[PDB]
Order: C-alpha cells, then structure tokens, then sequence
C-alpha cells in the first residue's frame, strides 16, 4: 500500500514553537532555582540541579502535538487511525491548542494539552488511560533525562493527572506551582497559551 507516516498529530508554527520553547526553558530555571524544589532534590535523584541540562535530549525544532503513533504502519490501530474521515479531512487544516500547564519529573519535562471537541476527534480510540477524561495524555514534549524514551511524557503527564484527581506549594510568574511528590511538579497557568499548529504526518 502505501505507508503511514511514524506518527499523526499537530505541528506548531515557528513562532508558537518559539514562545512554548521559552516558556518550557523559563520554568526549567525558575523551578530548579526554588526553594521547594531544592528541598526534594533527594526524591527527584540519587548542591543545586541545573535542570535545563538535566533534560538534555529536547525537540531541536518544531514541537509537536502527537496524536497517533502509527510507525508506518506496523503499530497496531495505525490503519484503522488513518482511514478515519476526520483524519483525512483535517490533514493540513489549522488549529489553536490550548497549554494548562507545565510539568516536570525525574524522567520528562512537557506542557498539557487540553483539547477542544473537535481536535478530540483527531484523538485515537485504540490502563494509564482510566478513569481520566478522552485526550488527557495530549502534551508537548520539552525535554527527556538521558535513559529516557519520550513515550514516557505522556505517561508521566497522565499519573500526573490521576495524582491531581492540594495547595500551592509556591507562586511563579505564569502561575502556581504544585509539589505532586515523587519527583513531580506542575505549574498551573494563570493564563492558558494557545498555540497555532498544523494536523499533518511525520515520516522523517
Ligand atoms: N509508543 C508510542 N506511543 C505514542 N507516541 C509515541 C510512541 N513512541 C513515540 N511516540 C511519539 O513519536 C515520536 C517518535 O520519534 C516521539 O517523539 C513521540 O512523541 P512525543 O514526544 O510527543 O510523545
């Protein structure tokens, strides 16, 4: 036939990409500069962590919002996902995500998704996923710890969730910080960012 690409999902403009990357860096130095934070540094590893190197495998350009991990075909559900007319219909079209928060653990660091009804549509229908709305797992990856795989962002994002299923443990200038324990962080956004992005496929 004719092959799918590695995965499905939204691509950020340059500009978008830019200001999210920014915003992932700012709250990479700010988090590991914070008092809170320095205080459980024994339950985040095994003398101050400087956490931009601490996850040094990043996006080197566009970011991206994954959907459906397809690997050309040999993932299972990759055909009955790109057979959808919803999928082959917004191949292309515009977007605007919206960005709640961002998140931090001793493995990944990324910023939640919270899709609209309609980019929920985009999302695949194929047990991290129970009990937590459709979409949850939907994030912008910004950086992974060395060993790591960035399969793993959205997992940690969703035990993330299951977790916040208290009070504020520290004030950032874009929100509040929440200390989830484990190694677990979560700025809450005063001001949801929205992002522009393109639906499309990566083959690579
Ligand atoms: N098993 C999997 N399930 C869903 N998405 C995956 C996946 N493995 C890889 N991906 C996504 O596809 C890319 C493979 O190069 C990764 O960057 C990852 O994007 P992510 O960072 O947004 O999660």
């Amino acid at each position: 036939k004719d092959f799918l690409p590695l995965y499905f999902g939204w691509f950020l403009t340059k500009k978008s990409s830019e200001t999210l990357r920014k915003a992932g860096q700012v709250f990479l130095e700010e988090l590991g500069n914070h008092k809170a934070f320095k205080k459980e540094l024994r339950h985040f590893i095994s003398e101050k962590l400087e956490l931009v190197s601490y996850f040094g495998k990043r996006p080197p350009g566009v970011l991206h919002c994954a959907t459906k991990f397809c690997d050309y075909g040999k993932a299972a559900g990759a055909e009955e996902y790109a057979q959808q007319e919803v999928v082959k219909r917004s191949y292309g079209k515009a977007f605007k995500l919206s960005i709640s928060a961002l998140f931090v653990t001793p493995k990944t660091a990324g910023a939640q998704v919270v899709l609209t009804d309609q980019e929920l549509q985009l999302w695949p229908s194929d047990s991290a996923s129970e009990g937590l709305p459709p979409g949850s797992r939907a994030h912008v990856t910004l950086g992974c710890a060395a060993d790591v795989q960035p399969v793993q962002t959205g997992l940690d994002l969703l035990d993330i969730l299951q977790q916040v299923k208290g009070e504020a443990v520290g004030e950032l200038p874009r929100g509040k910080l929440y200390s989830l324990g484990k190694g677990r962080w979560m700025l809450s956004l005063t001001k949801k960012m929205e992002v522009k992005a393109i639906f499309t496929g990566y083959y690579g």
